[PDB]
């Protein structure tokens, strides 16, 4: 359910998220709502994703960014 993103590489289209119970999850474009939402991800902070079984076992689904829409203010 909840966890923290420790790494995210767009070139390898594969990142890493550490669950609170120590459960890892896989990051894929098929799991992102939009391709652009990839650049809206926040590295080094909290992220929102839902659990998914999949043949592999651990996987994320429907990634969500509950962080402020505009981090920069003017």
């Amino acid at each position: 359910m909840k966890g923290k993103v420790v790494s995210y590489l767009a070139a390898k289209k594969y990142g890493f998220i550490q669950g609170d119970d120590g459960e890892s999850y896989f990051l894929h474009f098929s799991e992102l709502l939009d391709k652009k939402d990839e650049g809206k991800l926040v590295k080094g902070s909290m992220v929102h994703f839902d659990p998914t079984p999949t043949p592999k076992g651990l996987a994320a689904k429907a990634i969500s960014l509950p962080l402020e829409h505009h981090h920069h203010h003017h």
